[PDB]
């Protein structure tokens, strides 16, 4: 038996029956009364020992939503003075059957514990005080819900940008009063009040309404959203930074606003269906839609295609005739002046109208005049290119052009006018100036976007009539791309046996190894039953390209090629190698690869003959016993370099010792790290032995401290980026806690990762989403690049920076920098592709000061899976790629996540003690490099978060095997050990796409499964089995890596900042052992040496860590720059 009212069963123990106090007065009477008497007209009363009750008598809910349902519910309890704050009844009178509740309503959400709860009926409104003592556990819940939607909308209005596990984390951190019936919350509660507390959030955003974004369009919001089966639209309640910049900084995105700066309603919802003072009727769920695609950027493009190729039209049949003397004879007869009605000479610069169409107008520097055998007048024409046309687009000036790699010949007839072409040289002090017509400043690459310093040059008294740097650059590039001979020995019959040979800048003699495709050789080569579904009824959902092998190493036994006419056959150059058999090649395989060195290789007597077209690049094998440094030092003394102690015998099986024929200062710039973090990059850089951060800048304490910790000679300030550099611009020499700001000079590199938040988004800019970024912290960035003018810099970020407002935010970024006088350029790169077991990409802008190199992109050191390596950028329908050429393979495997961390001592879930003994020895090379040479007692950070009894529970159940989550969970009663039991999952409706179960049981969870609305209080709370992932999973690939378990084969999915595991951040769960990640196993999965140390609480050394560029990327970086250092050091010293 149930209500026909309100539906509470009479078999339910809880349920309560209405107790009237005998005072009891009908409402129209009680407001008449003489004890009662803020903008409002209705009037408004306070009211204690509340009773909400159906027409039957049920005590009822409110939150219920029985009011939206048409039930009648009627309230009784003692009715207050607006002013009386005593909430006992000794003050006003007691009425009975108060007014069909017309709406209930919530106030105080912003400066104030105002929580205040209001009945609206046809008569009055009235603020809630205390509950009756019968009403009281029914308010009691409604209070739960209330007081959660308070933390929720308070730390969001502080704290928008904030991700799913800084709300989890805010919610099981914030201590509820004594007055809420509740020890602490969890995810569990929001979970469970998902739906309450979201409507909340939306209705926060209707009353409280500003222009900002709205707050259930947070980021943990929608994943809250789309984690709990959550519908939106469910109407309720009611009642400017500046950036330090310089003036050349401020013009170039002020001019940007002052010149480029200029629907699919979800039908249903209750704000689909809510007409029309009112203006917003906008629908939630396209509201998230909207910002869940503006997340997600469109990364297989052909080649972009090169300018002026390209139509001309002729002009001119006037007088074109020769002015002096002849430069010199070629069948071709140069001259250096010629008259075209007036002058022209080698060196002015014409333009060229081109077939009247997309017609900008083209513009060439006349490279060479002269007159063919043919008697046709000719010129060389050195194409420039346009301010639009290179990657910055609209952002440039309308009058700067670049000197391109596109020249061609053309007759005098297809030149218009002659223009005024201006070289803006940097100044005789350029470094210290940091706060009309045609004019040049930079060389552009199309295809790998690299804005450089011109050549200059030189033209030489033998090529003085010719000179195009276009011509030069094509020849060296030609020249350095060709497989030429150096030294020959005796030639056989086709075969003209050689001691040296060339490509690529590279010279490769004999007894050199080399490096190969996987496909260049070969080596001598070596169904499921039945689940109980009943027990796992998730298990269902588990169903419905890897890294390439590392380069094949070879040493050069013989340079043998062939032969074509009369003289050597460049085409055709082939090797023959003795091949070397890396410990994965052997009978060992996969055991081979664990604890060997990554650099360890094996000699064989085998052969083999390969193309040298095939080969890759030149290495270094060694043998280790003619060595004069140590194994490791020779290892780690440079690139390249493998060794070998033994050989292998593959008919045997083997491992013999080797024959006899296999037997044989640089400137550390001064750098200021802004954002510096807890010094990821820095350290990546010191290790590239070409830096020495002596200041740098981070807001946050705990990371600032961290930094200090490992950088002992560096000034840290702790302070905001914008704060510090007014004062160095306003003439200040030290901080208020008296530390030396840097100066004009200080400074030889600038790096920094701002963080985004700020910019952030995909879709096209606007005046709201502009004026943010006009003051964001890139802006600042640039700034102190301007104000110091570093010899290099380098900037950081999450790889769509690249992507961000249609690419405007990477286009602003290169205009500013090129503005300034830099050579500049972009590339992304991944982690995993410099020895690091996760899958990171980065956005990386190089910048170089003129007279210094502009340095190229690291190439790959690790082989990682093609899908986490799509390093391209499309910028305005263009194709734009690095210098990198390793697209494909690498000279060593990948690091695994067992590389990172097979070593570390076994700990518990909330394991609380920072310095424990390691007991064990490192197992891996990866652990021998991050452990140190130096034996070290303390193993520091091996702490771990203390998950939930609940979440514990569920790890102990999530099985060992590779690729097992939240589906292979058992739907089992476990004793949480609280006195609290986590409960089955009851499966009570249809799932109408999914089926039957084996055994013909249901897979509903809900009634969204049988394609009903959901029906709460069908809801399940503290099950093994979350009841949020089936409830969702269909629409959200099964939630695939939820409770799911890091592989030891693996990697980390992304940078972890706080390990959560129904969180964004991917499979957290330790691959053996019944907990979370470690502090120390994400500081490994980082690359961090074992000594970097961390400071403060285990999130803010969570948070640090994730934060971090890994020292390997940023030593691979560094090393670049090393080169970029060192050539020109050696290109001062001349003459
Ligand atoms: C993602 S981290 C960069 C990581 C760092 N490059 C590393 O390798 O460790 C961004 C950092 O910038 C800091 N930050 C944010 N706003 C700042 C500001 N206005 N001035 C200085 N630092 C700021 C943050 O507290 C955070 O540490
Ligand atoms: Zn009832
Ligand atoms: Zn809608
Ligand atoms: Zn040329
Ligand atoms: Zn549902």
């Amino acid at each position: 038996p149930k209500c026909p009212e309100c539906g509470q069963h009479l078999d339910d123990p809880n349920l309560k029956y209405q107790q009237h106090p005998e005072d009891a007065v009908d409402e129209p009477q009680m407001l008449t009364s003489e004890k009662l008497s803020t903008y409002e007209d209705s009037p408004m009363h306070r009211f204690t020992s509340f009773s909400v009750y159906c027409s039957r008598g049920h005590l009822c809910p409110v939150d219920t939503g029985l009011i939206e349902k048409n039930v009648e519910l009627y309230f009784s309890g003692c009715a207050k003075a607006i002013h009386d704050e005593n909430p006992s009844m000794e003050g006003g009178i007691n009425g009975k059957n108060l007014g069909p509740i017309n709406q209930w309503w919530l106030s105080g959400f912003d400066g104030g514990e105002k929580v205040l709860i209001g009945f609206s009926t046809a008569f009055a409104e009235y603020i809630l005080m205390e509950p009756s003592k019968e009403y009281e556990p029914i308010f009691g819940l409604m209070q739960e819900k209330i007081y959660i939607s308070k933390i929720v909308v308070e730390f969001l209005q502080n704290n928008p940008d904030a991700v799913y596990e800084d709300l989890i984390n805010k919610i099981e951190t914030t201590v509820p009063p004594s007055t809420i019936n509740v020890n602490r919350f969890t995810e569990d509660s929001l979970l469970r009040h998902a739906q309450f507390v979201v409507s909340q959030v939306e209705s926060y955003d209707e009353a409280k309404d500003d222009d900002e974004t709205p707050i259930f369009l947070s980021p943990c919001m929608r994943a809250l959203i789309h984690l709990a089966g959550v519908s939106l639209g469910q109407r309720r309640a009611t009642r400017p930074t500046k950036a330090t910049t310089t003036k050349l900084v401020y013009q170039i995105f002020d001019t940007f606003f002052s010149e480029q700066i200029e629907r699919r309603r979800c039908g249903v919802c209750e704000v689909c269906q809510q007409p029309e003072a009112c203006l917003k009727r906008r629908c939630p769920n396209l509201a998230v839609k909207e910002a869940d695609d503006d997340e997600e950027a469109d990364d297989e493009m052909p080649s972009p295609k090169k300018l002026h190729q390209g139509k001309k039209k002729k002009q001119n049949k006037d007088r074109i005739s020769w002015l002096g003397q002849p430069m010199k004879i070629e069948r071709t007869y140069y001259q250096k002046v010629s008259i075209d009605e007036e002058m022209l000479e080698v060196g002015d610069c014409v333009s060229v109208i081109p077939d009247d169409s997309s017609k900008p107008l083209y513009l060439a520097r006349v490279t060479a005049l002269w007159e063919d055998k043919n008697g046709q007048m000719m010129f060389h024409a050195h194409w420039f290119c346009a301010g639009t046309d290179t990657v910055l687009g609209a952002t440039s000036d309308p009058l700067e052009l670049f000197l391109v790699g596109e020249c061609e010949n053309m007759q005098l007839s297809y030149i218009h006018s002659k223009v005024k072409v201006i070289y803006k040289a940097p100044s005789e002090n350029w470094a210290m100036e940091g706060g009309k017509t045609y004019f040049f400043q930079l060389w552009y690459n199309q295809e790998y976007a690299r804005f450089e310093s011109p050549p200059k040059t030189q033209p030489t008294e033998d090529n003085k009539h010719k000179f195009c740097l276009s011509c030069i650059r094509l020849a060296e590039l030609r020249q350095k791309e060709m497989p030429k001979v150096l030294e020959q020995i005796e030639e056989v019959d086709g075969r003209v046996y050689c001691s040296s040979i060339t490509k690529n800048g590279v010279v490769y003699r004999l007894g050199d190894s080399v490096y190969l495709p996987p496909e260049a050789f070969t080596f001598n080569i070596k169904k499921k039953d039945p689940v109980n579904e009943t027990l796992y009824p998730e298990h269902y959902r588990k169903y419905s390209l890897d890294a390439p092998e590392p380069y094949r190493i070879g040493r050069i036994k013989e340079i043998h090629c062939g032969k074509k006419k009369g003289k050597v056959n460049e085409a055709d150059i082939k090797l023959r190698l003795y091949k070397f058999y890396r410990p994965e090649n052997t009978h060992r395989s996969y055991n081979g690869s664990y604890h060997t060195d990554i650099n360890m290789l094996y000699w064989s007597d085998e052969e083999a003959v390969v193309n040298f077209s095939d080969v890759q690049g030149r290495c270094t094998v060694e043998y280790g016993e003619d060595l004069l440094e140590s194994i490791q030092d020779y290892s780690q003394g440079g690139p390249d370099r493998f060794y070998f102690l033994e050989a292998y015998n593959s008919k045997t099986k083997n491992f013999e010792d080797p024959p006899n024929h296999a037997r044989s200062k640089l400137p550390k710039l001064r750098t200021l790290d802004v954002f510096s973090g807890c010094g990821g990059l820095s350290e990546g850089f010191h290790q590239a032995g070409i830096s020495e951060t002596l200041w740098a800048i981070e807001m946050w304490d705990p990371a600032a401290q961290a930094f200090r910790l490992n950088n002992p000679g560096t000034t840290v300030f702790t302070e905001d980026c914008n704060v510090l550099l007014k004062l160095v611009m306003a003439g200040e020499v030290t901080n208020s806690l008296g530390q030396r700001l840097p100066q004009k000079g200080d400074v030889e590199m600038l790096c920094g990762g701002p963080p985004c938040q700020g910019f952030s988004g995909m879709n096209r800019f606007n005046s709201r989403t502009y004026s943010k970024f006009k003051n964001s912290l890139v802006v600042s960035f640039l700034s102190y690049c301007d104000y110091y003018r570093p010899r290099f810099f380098l900037l950081e970020n999450v790889r769509n920076f690249v992507s961000y407002r249609r690419s405007m935010v990477l286009k602003l970024t290169l205009r500013c920098l090129v503005r300034m006088g830099y050579q500049c350029t972009f590339g992304v790169l991944q982690a995993g592709q410099y020895g690091v077991a996760q899958t990171r990409r980065r956005a990386i802008i190089l910048a170089a000061a003129p007279g210094e190199k502009l340095p190229l992109f690291p190439e790959p050191l690790h082989v990682f899976a093609p899908r986490a390596c799509q390093l391209s950028v499309v910028v305005d329908d263009k194709k734009f790629v690095s210098n990198i050429t390793r697209l494909s393979s690498g000279p060593f495997r990948t690091i695994t996540v067992r590389d990172t961390m097979s070593d570390l001592p076994e700990i518990q879930n909330g394991a609380s003690n920072s310095e424990i003994p390691y007991n064990g020895e490192p197992l891996s090379w990866f652990q021998r490099q991050l452990r140190g040479s130096h034996y070290q007692p303390i193993l520091r950070d091996h702490i771990c978060k203390d998950m939930s009894p609940l979440v514990a529970a569920r790890m102990r159940h999530i099985p060992l095997f590779p690729g097992s989550d939240w589906r292979d969970l058992p739907n089992i009663q476990v004793r949480l050990g609280d006195g609290v039991i986590a409960h089955k999952l009851q499966y009570t409706f249809h799932d109408v796409k999914n089926g039957y179960s084996s055994t013909g049981a249901l897979r509903g969870v809900c009634s969204c499964a049988e394609g009903k609305a959901c029906d709460p209080e069908s809801r399940q709370f503290s099950t093994l089995i979350p009841w949020c992932l089936p409830h969702t999973g269909n629409r959200h690939n099964h939630w695939a890596g939820l409770y799911g378990r890091l592989e030891w084969d693996g990697f980390f999915s992304t940078t972890v900042t706080n390990p959560e595991p129904m969180g964004k951040q991917g499979r957290v769960l330790h691959p053996e052992q019944h907990r979370v990640v470690s502090v120390r196993e994400c500081a490994r999965s980082q690359g961090f040496p074992d000594s970097y140390r961390f400071f403060g609480n285990i999130l803010d050394r969570h948070r640090q860590v994730g934060n971090a560029v890994p020292p390997p990327l940023a030593k691979a970086i560094g090393l670049e720059i090393k080169l970029c250092l060192l050539s020109s050091a050696r290109e001062s010293a001349s003459a």
